[PDB]
C-alpha cells in the first residue's frame, strides 16, 4: 500500500520536474540543441521500461514512462520536422 | 531472468541517453539555464525511486536512479555554487 504510494510519489516528481521544458519545446517548436540520437536512445529505454513495468506489474514504473513517452515523442517529432526543413 | 535483463536494458538507455549532458556540465561547470527548483524536485523523486526500488527488490530501478543520483547531485552542487558567486 504505502510502497506503491512511494513509487507514485517518485513518479510524480521525476516526471514533472522537467516537464515544463518539454511543454515549452512543444509549444514553441524550438528544438535547437536537441540531439535526435539521444532522444531515440531515450525513447528506446522508455519503451523498454513500459515492457518492464508490465512484466513486473508495476504501475508506478508504467505511468511514469507512459507520461514520459507522451512528452518525449512529440519533442522528437518536432525535432525531425525542423531538421528536415533545411 | 529475461525480465530483469529488460529492466537493465531500459536502465542502460534512459540513464546514458543524456548522460553526456551532465558530464559536460560537471566538466565545464557551466550551469546557465539550470533551475535549482527543478533539480531539487528531480532529486526528491530519484531518492524516492531508490526507496521504491529497495522495497520492490528491483535492481533495475535501483541502479538506474543511483547512477542518476551520481550525475544529478553534482550538477545541482555546481549550480548552487555558481548561483552564490553573484
Ligand atoms: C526527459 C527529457 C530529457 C532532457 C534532459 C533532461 C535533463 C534531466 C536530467 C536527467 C535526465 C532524466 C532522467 C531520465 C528520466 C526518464 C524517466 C524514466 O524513464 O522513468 C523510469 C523509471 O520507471 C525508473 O526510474
Ligand atoms: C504521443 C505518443 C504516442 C502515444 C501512442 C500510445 C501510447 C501507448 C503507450 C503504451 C502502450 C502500452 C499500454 C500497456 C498498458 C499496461 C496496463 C497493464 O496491462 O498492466
Ligand atoms: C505502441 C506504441 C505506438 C506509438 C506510436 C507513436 C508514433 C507517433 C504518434 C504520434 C506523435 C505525436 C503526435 C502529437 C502531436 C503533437 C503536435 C506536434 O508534435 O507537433
Ligand atoms: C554523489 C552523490 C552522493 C552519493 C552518496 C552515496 C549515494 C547513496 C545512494 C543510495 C544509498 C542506498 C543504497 C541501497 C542499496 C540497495 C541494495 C539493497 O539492499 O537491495
Ligand atoms: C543517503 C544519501 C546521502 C547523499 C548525500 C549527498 C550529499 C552531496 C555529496 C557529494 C556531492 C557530490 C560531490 C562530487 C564532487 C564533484 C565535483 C563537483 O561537483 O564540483
Amino acid at each position: 500500500d504505502t510502497i506503491l504510494l512511494t513509487g507514485l510519489f517518485a513518479a510524480f516528481f521525476t516526471t514533472f520536474a522537467f516537464a515544463p521544458q518539454s511543454i515549452k519545446t512543444i509549444r514553441t517548436r524550438n528544438t535547437e540543441g536537441i540531439s535526435v540520437v539521444m532522444y531515440i536512445m531515450f525513447l528506446t529505454g522508455v519503451i523498454s521500461w513500459i515492457a518492464y513495468g508490465i512484466m513486473r506489474s508495476d504501475f508506478a514504473v508504467l505511468i511514469a514512462n507512459i507520461v514520459t513517452l507522451f512528452l518525449a515523442a512529440p519533442v522528437l517529432v518536432i525535432t525531425l520536422i525542423n531538421r528536415r526543413k533545411k
